[PDB]
This record gives structure tokens, sequence and C-alpha cells, in this order.
């Protein structure tokens, strides 16, 4: 069993790269299935979706990223893992190909603890780098995803590259606890596993802590409807983001309990994803389109749908 | 009218530098309630508050951080306003007498609008320091809340993280929603709140603190609030389960217009202390106490809880 849900150039509808956002969703979500169905944790799954997500020269995200001010590559990504709660973040790296492998390095060494001192979940610049490199991570010479294993165990992940020509040492939501991405299993004060993940402006998803909010609006019984409300009142109509002419976000929600329930909502021109089921087959891939008529950063997008595993 | 409440280190009680860190709360506190008097944002008087602080060779933060892992200072900090909500923070930031000014200044730019796009709130590293050069900032935990008479409130806090810390680690000091929050009143929250916090990065943002302590403070009995929260989503948090103990603290204000201004504020702390000031513009008389544990207690694992209520304007 295993449901992988992944999304990747939220934004301006490209009549012509749309087909590429399809082809790299489609693998990623080959490679998280591959990985579930090799008893790999849901961490590993959801960063493997990842790692492909962040090859494709066409993602804001790893290679292909976009140049800051100084024509440098500056990225941030982070992970979160639903069981152990514990969290992976990276900003502002440059000199490592695949970022989410150094936030979900930092995850794993998270989880052993203080076996001297309680390990650091958040590293950014050269310090990230050298830690990178330290931990055998491959140093070269906004996409993300959510997955639920057969147990219910559920993570999520995000990369980005963040703003193009943006300041030196700019950091986004792709690598901010809460912002970027979220996964909690199933608990006392949580009668759902979730996992969230975003994309979009990165200051309008920081100001709202968007990932962590829609994973308490998604405990309520409409699922549906607790994120329209989320995109609508907590993002859109936020007080934190009322001097904002426009916001722009994307989500992609996974909630599970096995019934697993899907969707993505954005705010954007668009949006790609791509979605599969263990006992599935093949990815399928879809453009998210606005509704016609809809302003960008004015109004909302909402598709979904149900799933049930073994 | 104003007022002011300050903390200069939530951690390990010393009797030999806690006349050193009441001496420079009392002195934050002056400078807040100066701006204040002098007719400033109560972001710069939070602003000022802090780069009194900063200052003191005796606080983990600006002047006298810990060295990190290669011997060097990195400081993070962060800033933000009620009135507007908006938000500036510094991580990872060497070479800057006083953090919390290049936090202040990001959050100031931010408000004139857009650059083309949104200006950046949140700068690291080289590229921060870099950023503040270029803006005039001079080159080389403690925590307050503000409350002008009008009712806007502002929050910040400063730190040079963990001692021995691995290059480039950034904390709770530096993240939005987890080392400082201001909110003014609004649709939704009656109170305007404002919460600046101390102790274990990694426990503080895991929780999230800052955020966490303002929702809460919508409650109608704040005192019980902040206890709750403390108890239920810190110590006794899911997210730190794994964890031997949570350490941290935090000091917070919740005003409601009545004409007057009744402000109401506390500090609370797991830690085995935490050194606090306050002072109101009126009373013109800053105050210093060094919250401490019960006996027999345990740092971690219990919670030390105070505060009192002050009548602006
Ligand atoms: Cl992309
Ligand atoms: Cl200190």
């Amino acid at each position: 069993g295993g449901f992988v849900l992944v999304h990747a150039g939220a934004g301006y509808h490209s009549e012509s790269k749309a087909k590429e956002y399809k082809h790299v969703c489609k693998r990623a979500c080959q490679k998280a299935i591959e990985k579930l169905q090799a008893g790999a944790l849901a961490t590993d799954a959801v960063t493997a979706a990842l790692v492909e997500l962040e090859d494709s020269p066409f993602t804001n995200a790893g290679m292909g990223s976009n140049l800051n001010l100084l024509g440098e590559i500056e990225c941030d990504a982070s992970i979160m893992d639903g069981k152990s709660l514990n969290f992976g973040a990276v900003g502002a790296l440059s000199g490592i190909k695949n970022p989410v492998s150094v936030a979900n390095r930092l995850l794993c060494e998270g989880q052993k603890g203080k076996l001297g001192r309680i390990p650091p979940c958040f590293l950014v610049g050269e310090g990230a780098y050298r830690w990178a490199v330290d931990h055998g991570i491959p140093s070269c010479p906004t996409v993300g995803a959510v997955v639920v294993d057969h147990e219910g165990n559920v993570a999520a992940a995000v990369s980005s590259g963040g703003l193009a020509l943006k300041h030196p040492g700019r950091v986004g939501q792709a690598a901010l606890y809460g912002c970027g991405c979220w996964a909690e299993n199933t608990g006392a004060h949580n009668p759902y596993s979730t996992a969230v993940s975003t994309s979009g402006c990165g200051e309008h998803l920081v100001r709202t802590i968007l990932a962590r909010e829609c994973s308490h609006a998604l405990q309520a019984e409409d699922a549906h409807q607790a994120l329209l409300e989320t995109m609508q009142n907590k993002f859109i109509s936020s007080p934190f983001l009322a001097s904002e002419d426009g916001v722009l976000g994307g989500v992609i929600v996974l909630r599970s309990c096995l019934l697993v329930e899907f969707l993505w909502s954005h705010t954007t021109e668009s949006m790609c994803v791509g979605y599969m089921s263990a006992q599935d087959g093949k990815a399928k891939t879809h453009i998210s389109r606005l509704p016609p008529g809809a302003v960008a950063g004015q109004s909302v997008a909402i598709e979904g749908g149900v799933c049930r595993l073994e």
C-alpha cells in the first residue's frame, strides 16, 4: 500500500512548459512508489520524489534554480516526518545537487537525538554546505510532495530555488518550519494523519504559516471545505496579507485514517500535480487551472479525490 | 503613555551575573520608554531596548554572543509590528554589532512597498551582512515586548544561539512565529498581544511558541491561558515527546482599550531562572526581577509564572 501526491511549477500557465512538468511529476510519483514498495520509510519515499523533481532542468529547485542578484544559486528545502514529528531544513544552500537530501539527512540525524547535544534542524549558507559535504552529500563540481505509507505514516517535503534575482541570503517558505511543508500522524488532538506541501510567493506563505494552517483546518470533517476556507479566509483574505495586491500560493494535501483524501488548491493561474497509488500502476498528471474569468491572486481553485489503500 | 517588558537570560541561575542582568534590563526599558516619550514607533522602541541588551557583554546576543564551533559569532534576530503585522529577521549573521538593527531595517524597508516584488523579510549569512552594510548598519537570548499609549504592540528577540553550534545553525530568534509575535486587536483577536521567547531554540521552534502563546492569550484569563500553553503546548508537547526536559521562557503583554489602556503582562519559564525588566512611561520607574523556579521544582519539568497589570494613558 501507499499513495503519493506531488507538485511543480505553480504560477502562471505555460502552454509549453506544461508538458515538461507533467513528465517529471510522473516519474517523481514513480520513484516514490518504488521506494514504498521496497519497504522504505515515508521520508525516503517523499525524498526520492523531491530528488526527481529537483533534477528536472525546468523546475525552480535544485538544478535549474533561479539565479540570485549575483547570478548565484541559493536553495531552500525542508522535510517533515509525521510519525516522529521531526523536521529538517536548509536555507540559502549552494554547491549541492539535491538540497532536499541535505534536509532529509538533517532529519534522520535529528531522530537520533543527543546520541551529545540537541541536533540542528535548520542550517543555512556555507555552514549548511560544509555540513552536507561532511556527511557525504554529493558536492557538485518550487516543487513538493506528500506521501503516506501502508501503515498510515505521512511525510512531506518542499524544495525551491526561490525568487529570480533575489538579494543574496534571502530565504523563503521552503526552508521555514510550518510554512513550506507539514506532516503529522494521527494523535489525541489529530484524528487524521495529514501531510502538506506548498508553493507560490514565499513571503505570502510564510506570513500565513500556510502548511501548518492547512493541516489544522484538515482536522475537520469536510476536507474540501476545510481547505477552501483556509485558502480563502486564512490566505487570500488574511489580515497578515491585507497590504498585498494579490495573494499567490498553491498547496497539495493528503489526509488519511486506509482512506486517503488528496487535494490540491492554488490562487496562481495554474499548478501541475501528479499522483499515484502503489496498487494503481502509472502516475496521473494534471495541470490545474483557475476557472475562466477568475483573477489570479484573487480567487481559488480546488480539486481532489479519494483513494482506498490496503 | 506606554509600557515595556524585557528579558535577558532565561537559563541557569547565577548569583554573580544576576546584578549584571538586572542592570542592563533596567537600562533597556529606559531606552524603550525614552524612545516612546520622544514619539517613536513601538517598533523603534523595542529595537532600542534590544540594542541596549545586545551591547551588554553578559548577554548571549550581539556583543558577547556564544562562539560557534569555529570560534566565531553568528547571530539570529527578528522583530514584528502589531499594527502593520510586518516582520523582519536575520539568521546566522556575523560582523554586525547589533543584529536587531538589521531586522528592524528589513521591516521598515518592507513597509515602504514592493521593490518592483515584495522586499525580503528574512536574510541570512553573508547576504545578510552585505544588505546590512549597504543600508548603513555599523559593522564590528534577549527580548522585549512594547505597547504604546495608542495600543499598538511590537516584539523582538536577539540571540547568539547555542554555544559551539555548527556554523550556519539558525534557531528560534530568526524564525517567524517562533521567536516573537506582535498582533494588534482585530476582527478575531479582541486583544493586542506581543510575545518574545528564550531558551532552547529547537524546543521553541517545533512548538512555534510565540504564535501559540499569542493565540492562547485570546482567552478570558491570561494567567491561566499562558500556564496551560507552557504546560500542554510546550513541556508536554508531542513534538517534544522525545526530549528529556523542555527548556524555554517567554514574556508577554496583552492590552485592550477601556480612555485608558488595560495592559496585562506576564513572564513564564521552565528554565532555572530568567531576568526581566518592566516600566511604564507614566510611572517613569523601571523595575527588575529575577524569576526563579519553586524550590524542589525541576528545570525543564516545572513552570514558573508571574505578572501584573498596568493602566496607561
Ligand atoms: Cl517549479
Ligand atoms: Cl542572555
